[PDB]
C-alpha cells in the first residue's frame, strides 16, 4: 500500500485505465463514453501520476530514475503531453476531439436554424465559422489514436456538417460577391467589380430555395448600381461629307465641353493635323457634328482623339482614339419620297428627296443638291407651298447630271394619319398597375400621389411627323368599350369602378388605336406572418417577436391588430404603436407566473395564435455579451434563459484607437454604442467578462479557447 512499487504499479495501471475508458467502448460497442466519465478518469490519472512522482522522489535511490522515466513515458503516451506526436496524449486529444466534434453538430443545427427561418445575414455568419472549423481545426481530429474512434467522430458529427456547408457554397458566393461589386462602385474600382458580377452571374442559377428570393434582388441591384455609375464613352465616329464627321456618345453630353478645343483629328499614320471649326450637339446630346476647315480625302482614314469631355450633371470621359474612313459616294438616281408636299411657308425640299447609288443604296449624305421650282426658292432649298394646289420641283445632284426631272407635286395640308403612341398615365408617369381604389403604381412599383389619371396620345401626319398643338377632347377623343369596368371622359380622364379588363380607344377623325387596360382587385388582408415559431420567456422578464401583414399579391398591407393571451396571470402582453398604423408591429410578452398559455394575434377576418411558456428564473450562472453596432450584457441562468441584465454596471475599454464607445440609456433600458476615429475588453469591476473584435462597422464576440492541447 505505502511502498513505492505498489504506488507505481497502481499509478501506471490508472493512467492506462483512463485511455481504455474510451478505446474499449468505441471498439467493443461502437459508442462513445459519457464525456463526464472520461474527464473524471483523466483528472484521476493526472493525480495518480503526480502523487507517484512525489512518492518516488521522496524515497530516492538508484530505482528512482527508472521509475520516474517509466511513469513519465506512460503519462506522456496515454494521458497528456504538450505538442504530441501521433499515438501520444491519447485521452487529452480524445477530449479535445470530442469537444470539437460536438461544436460542429451544434453549429450545424444553428446553421440549419437560419436556412429554415431564412435569415441570410446569420446563415453567412455561421457558414464562415463552420468553414473555418472544418478546414483549419480538423487537425484536432487527426491527433486521435484509434482509426475506429477517428471514423466514428467523422461519421457521427462531421459528415453532416460538411454536407450542409457544401450545398451553401453558391448561396454565400453570390451573397458575398454581390456585396463586393456593390462596394467597388462606392469606391473607384470598376475593374474589380464585373469580375465579381462575372462570378455572380454564372452562379445565381445554382442557388438553393432558401434565399433564392433575396439573392436575386441583391444580384439585380448590383448589376443596376454598376450600370448607372459606368464611365461615359465615345461609341463611334463616322464621316458625313468632305468636311464634317458625326460622333456618337453613350450618355448625354455637356454642351459646355463639346467644343473644338476638345477634338483632335489627324490623317492616320502621319503628322498632318486637321483643326475643327465647329461642334454642334444634338437636342438629345448623344451625337455631335464636328466640322473642319480642311477637306477629307476620298479613301483615306482619319483618327479622332477626344478629351476633357463631360456628361450632363456628370463625370469625365476617358480620353480615347476612334477612327473613321471618308468615302465619297457616287450618286446614280434621285427620287421624291411622296407625290405630295405639306402646306407651309418654308418647305425644305432636301427633306423630301432620296438619293441612291447604282447598286440601289440610299446615300444619307455626301452630296449637294440644286433645285428649280415653279415657286421661289429661299437659300436654294426652301419653298412656300401656302395656299397652293400643286407645284413643280426639279432636284438635281450638283456636279452630276443625275436628276428627278420636272415633277408635279400635290400640296396637301398635314392631317392625323397614324397613332404613334397610346398609354395610360398619371402625372407624366406611365402606370403599370391600377386597382379599383383609384391608386396607381408606376414602372418600378412606387405609387404616384397627386396628378390626374388620364390617357395620353400622340399622332403622326401622312409625312410621318408628330402633330403638335392638338387639344385632347377638342381635336381628338377617348372612349371605353366597357363602362362597367372603366369610365373614360372625352378628354382622357379616368375613374375605375370594378376589377376585370376594359378595352379603351382614341379617335382623331377616322384614325384610331385600341388598347387594353386591366384593372385588378383591391389589396385585402391575406396573410399574417409571425417572426417567432414559439416564445420562451422567464418569469418577470419580457420577450419579443414581430408580426408582418401581407395582401394577396404579397405586399406590405396596412391594417389593425388586437392581441390577447388566454390567461392574464401566467403571461400578460402588449403591441407596438397602439395596435394601429403600420404593416408590421412588434409584440411584447411579459412573464408573471410559471406554466403555459397561448397568444392570439387577430386582424379583421383572419388570425394566428402562438405558444407562450414562462419558466421560473434560476440564479445567475453566466453573463453573455451580445451584439444585436450596439452592445449588451445579459445575465443568464443554467439553461440559457435570460434572467437579469447588467449592461449598465459593465465598462468597455481598449488594449491607434479606431473606435469610441459609451453608455446610452433610453427609458431605463441601457445599451452600449460603437463610433469611429482594435479589440474591446468588457469588465465588471476588475473581472473580465470577455472581449470583442471590431473591424473596418462589424463586431463579433470572441470565443474562449478551450483546447487542452494548443496547436
Amino acid at each position: 500500500a505505502t511502498d513505492v512499487a505498489t504506488v507505481v504499479s497502481q499509478a501506471k495501471a490508472q493512467m492506462k485505465e483512463a485511455y481504455y475508458t474510451y478505446s474499449h467502448t468505441v471498439t467493443e460497442t461502437g459508442q462513445f463514453p459519457d464525456i463526464k466519465d472520461v474527464y473524471a478518469a483523466y483528472n484521476k490519472a493526472k493525480q495518480a501520476y503526480a502523487n507517484a512522482v512525489a512518492v518516488v522522489n521522496k524515497a530516492g535511490g538508484a530505482k528512482k530514475d527508472a521509475y520516474l522515466a517509466d511513469l513519465q513515458a506512460i503519462y506522456e503516451t496515454y494521458v497528456f503531453k504538450a505538442n504530441p506526436k501521433s499515438g501520444e496524449a491519447r485521452v487529452a486529444t480524445y477530449i479535445d476531439a470530442y469537444n470539437y466534434a460536438t461544436k460542429l453538430d451544434k453549429m450545424r443545427q444553428e446553421l440549419k436554424a437560419a436556412v429554415d427561418a431564412k435569415d441570410l445575414k446569420k446563415a453567412e455568419e455561421l457558414y464562415h465559422k463552420i468553414s473555418y472549423e472544418l478546414k483549419t481545426r480538423t487537425v484536432i481530429l487527426d491527433r486521435v489514436y484509434g482509426q475506429s474512434t477517428r471514423e466514428l467522430l467523422r461519421s457521427t458529427f462531421k459528415a453532416d456538417a460538411q454536407a450542409l456547408r457544401d450545398r451553401l457554397i453558391y448561396d454565400i458566393t453570390v451573397a458575398m460577391k454581390a456585396r463586393e461589386a456593390q462596394d467597388a462602385v462606392k469606391a473607384g474600382n470598376l475593374d474589380k467589380a464585373k469580375a465579381a458580377l462575372d462570378q455572380v452571374n454564372q452562379y445565381v442559377s445554382k442557388v438553393t430555395d432558401a434565399f433564392k428570393a433575396e439573392l436575386q434582388k441583391a444580384a439585380q441591384d448590383a448589376k443596376a448600381a454598376y450600370e448607372a455609375a459606368l464611365t461615359p464613352k465615345v461609341e463611334s465616329v463616322s464621316a458625313i461629307d468632305s468636311t464634317s464627321f458625326k460622333v456618337t456618345f453613350t450618355k448625354p453630353v455637356d454642351k459646355a465641353t463639346a467644343i473644338p478645343k476638345n477634338f483632335s483629328i489627324t490623317l492616320k499614320g502621319t503628322e498632318t493635323k486637321l483643326y475643327p471649326k465647329s461642334v454642334e450637339v444634338s437636342e438629345s446630346g448623344l451625337t455631335a457634328t464636328v466640322t473642319l476647315y480642311d477637306t477629307l480625302v476620298d479613301g483615306k482614314t482619319y483618327t479622332v482623339v477626344t478629351s476633357g469631355l463631360k456628361d450632363t450633371a456628370g463625370k469625365e470621359f476617358e480620353t480615347s482614339t476612334n477612327e473613321f474612313t471618308y468615302n465619297k459616294p457616287v450618286p446614280a438616281s434621285i427620287t421624291f419620297n411622296f407625290n405630295k408636299l405639306p402646306e407651309d411657308s418654308a418647305v425644305d425640299l432636301t427633306k423630301y428627296v432620296t438619293v441612291k447609288d447604282a447598286a440601289g443604296n440610299v446615300i444619307k449624305s455626301g452630296f449637294e443638291l440644286e433645285f428649280t421650282s415653279s415657286e421661289k426658292l429661299t437659300q436654294g432649298k426652301f419653298i412656300n407651298t401656302t395656299g397652293k394646289k400643286s407645284v413643280i420641283v426639279n432636284a438635281t445632284v450638283k456636279g452630276t447630271n443625275v436628276t428627278t426631272g420636272n415633277v408635279i407635286l400635290a400640296v396637301e395640308d398635314e392631317k392625323a394619319a397614324e397613332v404613334s403612341e397610346l398609354k395610360l398615365t398619371k402625372d407624366n408617369k406611365e402606370v403599370v398597375t391600377l386597382y379599383a381604389n383609384g391608386n396607381a403604381f408606376d414602372k418600378d412599383g412606387n405609387q404616384i400621389s397627386s396628378g390626374t389619371l388620364t390617357l395620353t396620345a400622340k399622332f403622326k401626319d401622312q409625312y410621318g411627323n408628330e402633330l403638335t398643338g392638338k387639344v385632347a377632347g377638342t381635336d381628338y377623343t377617348f372612349e371605353s368599350l366597357n363602362p362597367e369596368v372603366l369610365v373614360v371622359a372625352p378628354d382622357g380622364s379616368v375613374t375605375p369602378i370594378v376589377p376585370g379588363t376594359a378595352l379603351v380607344k382614341v379617335k382623331y377623325g377616322e384614325v384610331t388605336k385600341t388598347i387594353p387596360v386591366t384593372v385588378k382587385a383591391n389589396p385585402v388582408l391575406e396573410t399574417i406572418a409571425v417572426d417567432s415559431t414559439g416564445v420562451s420567456v422567464a418569469k418577470g422578464q419580457k420577450a419579443t417577436f414581430k408580426v408582418t401583414l401581407k395582401d394577396q399579391y404579397g405586399n406590405k398591407f396596412t391594417g389593425n391588430v388586437n392581441v390577447t393571451s388566454d390567461k392574464t396571470e401566467t403571461a400578460t402582453v402588449s403591441v407596438s404603436n397602439s395596435g394601429i398604423g403600420q404593416s408590421e408591429y412588434t409584440v411584447t410578452v411579459n412573464g408573471v407566473a410559471e406554466g403555459s398559455t397561448t397568444i392570439t394575434i387577430k386582424s379583421g377576418t383572419k388570425e394566428v395564435k402562438v405558444p407562450v411558456n414562462v419558466v421560473a428564473g434560476g440564479p445567475v450562472a453566466n453573463y453573455q455579451i451580445k451584439v444585436l453596432v450596439q452592445l449588451k450584457v445579459y445575465a443568464v441562468d443554467a439553461n440559457g434563459n435570460i434572467v437579469g441584465d447588467i449592461t449598465n454596471d459593465v465598462t468597455i475599454t481598449s488594449e491607434g484607437v479606431i473606435v469610441n464607445a459609451s453608455k446610452s440609456t433610453a427609458n431605463g433600458d441601457t445599451v452600449y454604442v460603437i463610433t469611429d476615429n482594435e479589440t474591446l475588453t468588457v469588465k465588471l469591476g476588475t473581472v473580465t467578462l470577455g472581449t470583442v473584435d471590431v473591424e473596418v462597422l462589424k463586431a463579433t464576440v470572441v470565443t474562449k479557447k478551450a483546447d487542452l492541447i494548443e496547436l
